[PDB]
């Protein structure tokens, strides 16, 4: 079952979390990790946050010490694997044998087809190399155009504004954060960014560019010194597709991390997996999934009596003055608003319910509320809804009971 | 790999096709099939066609003779399987061991929530028992309401009209056959059914029923003696879900039929699988998939050097005077129309193209054209488009080259 040796493809958070848990759970056989980036394994959330602002990569490295006795092959690309021969072919000419193969190859930013032939700087933001490149161009008083109103684009928008960069942002949807964020939150976030000087353009798409100017589908133009594209990511599932695994913008896995190919597992951003709240398959794109799924899959490989992955989804986003936390589903049949929604010292909580049951929550500048809410969410709590609204209620108390 | 004994759950077309191919390919070990219906294995397409009209079940049985030495446990339900112990638990108290388990459990009609408490006859049409029940109520001059404008509902509509039954039909979409049928075809099919006296209601939904009358979301009413619901099907994937396989209204499989659980395969209507034309996962609901996927999975189990399943999708529908055949994708960036689209002796061909490449085709009352078109489709042919339109063109000739 858990057959030595273990080979992991990818050296990001999911991989690091997985191999650390293998060691902690007691597996003592060979572990080899293949990572295409020639970088000490590092975390991505700082790249649109404090790193973008302060530039010290030695503050963003992952801790690989709970993963002793691991050989990390950095700067090397896995080119294919043969699931019958149980081997992986590497770009440096070597071949690795495996008893258990783990695909943890993440996802890459989608390119914008209309900017393919652009003759102005166009970047995406995924890697440390990307961040360094973008930061090198965030000159004060320059003009940045961001395509996409997802959390990363908005984090970059805030960082750029703090650095004195003019920011315009184009979003095809009528709201920001259309993926997994309640409308109430998205509306407020737009007001916040607008108030900080971001030039927001909703229901607009990029049709092209000419000589340093981007063209939109309303027949208008936006001049910029740099474009950063952030319209989402695509799973890095090429090796899986070529080897005959079930994939569709993401490798399908069950709660044990199993792919359709025996002895091959997958975890993190590369997977398409069950969301336990919706009961539907989804490609989750969060830090917490990468870590939690990696840990759960490793734990069950070492101890098959352990449960499969069962964590509920959540993420956070740091956008200037807004410390945003979102858990569960973006909507149900009811939203309860705790506190006032205001640009004057923003601080509020949203709770999403379905037939009385909590299915999602949001905290803006209230980390203290978020932990109790995630606990209530996990057990599908059906609390008194006036109390949920009633500011006099302590959520931590509710959760303890 | 192909490990004896083989157990198949479900005794429909996919199962029969699979076990026949196992035998033909040379596998001589045990095969046991568990089928919940107490019926000699039978084909479903006649149920809304000639069977609905003539009632002889001995004309619709599947041929199990290319499947010698198979024990068919008819009238028995598989209640669970234990993929670690490699056993299946049966409703009759017995347990079957397996080396290879194959899930071929099909799909069941979706119920209409708004008719849950109905006090008038409400039926769905999937089984021989369903067909016999519906036919028993198709009294001449009675009123039938069909909910759903899919092919089965339309086949029943035509059959009922031929039998002198008044037919009304309610469809939530603005067109019939919204799944995998070109708009040009759907528009024509509506004209045909309207001309035959079907009372079609588009962009309407059922909100409820009271004392023999169905309520619609435009505030109106339709009286009927019987309702037949045909709004689609849901995969019978409960055993797979309970055992920890990856599922989402369908068991995920690769081109070898492998699920995420080692030694467990799935085929037919129960699977969610790659459509090679769209490159996306889809639950295919066709006779040709059930047979073709069953054969391909069996072939590769016996001979692992054989390719995985690779057939392109297609189906047919018999609706009164219309013999409809549809292959591939419903749309591309171009449609070519061969012949005139007319209610006077209907006979035409549609061809769908994407950047010059054939990606779909339709034939109405022209079986001769359909075979060559499927061949051109399979090789992604890029023929001269005037010739494709030019009535002087022989498609069979084009395909041979
Ligand atoms: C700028 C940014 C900000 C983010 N902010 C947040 C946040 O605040 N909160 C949050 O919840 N999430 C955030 N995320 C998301 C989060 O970081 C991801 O969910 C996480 O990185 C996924 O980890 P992973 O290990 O699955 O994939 P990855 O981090 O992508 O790691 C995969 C690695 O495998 C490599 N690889 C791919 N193919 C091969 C191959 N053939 N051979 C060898 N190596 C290969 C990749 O290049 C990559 O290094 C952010 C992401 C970015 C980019
Ligand atoms: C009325 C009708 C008309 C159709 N017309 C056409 C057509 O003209 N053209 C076309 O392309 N397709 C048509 N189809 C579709 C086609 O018949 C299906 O695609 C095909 O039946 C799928 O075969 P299957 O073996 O995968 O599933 P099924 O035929 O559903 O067989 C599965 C069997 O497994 C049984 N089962 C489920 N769970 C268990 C269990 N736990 N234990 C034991 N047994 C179980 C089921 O009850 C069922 O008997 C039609 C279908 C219907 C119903």
């Amino acid at each position: 079952a858990l057959k030595a040796p273990v080979v992991v493809l990818g050296a990001g958070l999911a991989s690091v979390s997985f191999v650390a848990e293998l060691r902690q759970a007691g597996y003592q056989g060979l572990i080899t990790v293949v990572g295409d980036e020639a970088e000490r394994p590092y975390d991505r959330p700082p790249l649109s946050k404090d790193f973008m602002a302060h530039g010290d990569a030695e503050k963003i490295r992952l801790d690989c010490k709970r993963a002793p006795e691991v050989e990390w092959l950095l700067g090397v690309t896995a080119q294919s694997f043969d699931p019958q021969a149980h081997t992986v072919a590497l770009s440096d000419g070597r071949t690795l044998p495996y008893g258990t193969l783990v695909l943890a190859t993440g996802a890459a930013p989608r390119a914008l087809p209309t900017l393919q032939g652009a003759t102005m700087p166009v970047h995406t933001l995924r890697t440390l190399e990307d961040a360094r490149r973008i930061q090198a161009g965030l000159r004060p008083q320059s003009r940045l155009l961001i395509v996409g109103g997802g959390v990363i684009g908005l984090e970059l928008a805030a960082t750029a504004r703090t650095a004195g960069v003019h920011v315009s942002l184009v979003e095809r949807q009528p709201r920001l954060m259309s993926r997994a964020a309640p409308a109430t939150l998205a509306d407020f976030v737009a007001r916040y960014h607008a108030a900080q000087g971001v030039d927001l353009r909703f229901e607009r798409s990029v049709t092209g560019s000419v000589d340093g100017v981007v063209l939109l589908d309303d027949g208008t133009r936006i001049a910029a010194d740099m474009v950063v594209v952030g319209i989402g990511v695509l799973a890095n599932d090429a090796l899986a597709r070529a080897a005959g695994l079930a994939c569709d913008d993401g490798i399908f896995v069950d709660a044990y991390g199993r792919t359709t190919c025996p002895d091959v597992y997958a975890l993190g951003d590369v997977t398409r997996q069950r969301n336990p709240l919706s009961g539907r398959f989804e490609r989750i794109e969060t830090w917490s999934n990468a870590q939690n799924q990696g840990i759960a899959v490793a734990r069950h490989l070492v101890d098959p009596t352990a449960p499969g992955y069962a964590e509920l989804p959540w993420y956070w986003s740091d956008q200037g003055a807004l410390r945003i936390q979102v858990a569960g589903l973006a909507s149900g049949d009811e939203e309860i608003v705790r506190g006032e929604v205001s640009l004057d010292a923003p601080k509020f909580t949203l709770i999403e319910l379905q037939k009385g049951r909590i299915v999602g929550a949001t905290c803006v500048n209230n980390a203290r509320d978020f932990a109790p809410l995630r606990r209530l969410l996990a057990v599908g709590a059906k609390p008194d809804r006036a109390a949920l609204a009633d500011p006099a209620t302590d959520l931590r108390k509710l959760a303890a009971a």
